């Protein structure tokens, strides 16, 4: 019932491609600006899609891409809404990387932790959550999405013995947080896998990116526990994070950067 006809769809534009397929901007049912994924052909049968796409039609929520429809005959679409500002990574990236300072940061964060705050609720797992899996819209508007290893946002648990658990979600957002705030590095500058691997093992931890208050610092640093259930929930990095300018740094001063 989520079914709809492939030539309900008008794909326009390509937007990029990942390793599983294509992402077009389109048009359905000749009124609704929307967003295609298209999976390549031989990646999933029919019946094995039904089975894995439960979730992504059990989740609705207002920081999470809401999904529209699906066409599960080969090539499968997934037919969702359209956020016009691309990837949370291109973002901050890009152009707007230059003016976004804390206060819009922070809001993005909330954001973020709210969509999750959702899935925690829910009782469900991302397991790829970071900037390049978060979508921009206007107005600054930040939503989870994708749900389709990147051993830098994945917890230690989990990249090392599967334990993939709301905690290892809570893990990739701290990660998550230190992309926001060094707009769009990738973490652990100069380390490759395997030494980032051992050195987290070792209890290595990203410092305080520069111009980032400690107290944000902090909130990752719990985020990245040893010990999965030390980590904070979502319900509390998202009032936290709503919260943070009056109760956490009601002195904050604007900077170069941050």
């Amino acid at each position: 019932a989520w079914e709809i006809p492939r030539e309900s769809l008008r794909l326009e534009v390509k937007l990029g491609q990942g390793c599983f397929g294509e992402v077009w901007m389109g048009t359905w049912n000749g009124t609704t600006r929307v967003a295609i994924k298209t999976l390549k052909p031989g990646t999933m049968s029919p019946e094995a899609f039904l089975q894995e796409a439960q979730v992504m039609k059990k989740l609705r929520h207002e920081k999470l891409v809401q999904l529209y429809a699906v066409v599960s005959e080969e090539p499968i679409y997934i037919v969702t809404e359209y956020m016009s500002k691309g990837s949370l990574l291109d973002f901050l990236k890009g152009e707007m990387g230059k003016y976004l300072r804390l206060p819009q940061l922070v809001d993005m964060a909330a954001q973020i932790a709210s969509g999750m705050a959702y899935v925690e609720r829910m009782n469900y797992v991302h397991r790829d959550l970071r900037a390049a899996n978060i979508l921009v819209g206007e107005n600054l508007v930040c939503k989870v999405a994708d749900f389709g290893f990147p051993i830098k946002w994945t917890a230690p648990e989990a990249a090392l013995y599967g334990r993939f658990t709301i905690k290892s979600d809570v893990w990739s957002f701290g990660i998550l947080l230190t992309e926001l705030t060094t707009k769009g590095r990738v973490p652990y500058p100069g380390m490759v896998n395997r030494e980032v691997l051992d050195q987290v093992e070792r209890g290595y931890r990203m410092p305080c990116p520069p111009e980032c208050p400690e107290s944000l610092h902090d909130l990752m640093c719990q985020c990245w526990r040893k010990d999965p259930e030390e980590r904070p929930t979502f319900e509390y990095l998202q009032a936290f994070l709503e919260d943070y300018f009056t109760s956490t740094e009601p002195q904050y001063q604007p900077g170069e950067n941050l």
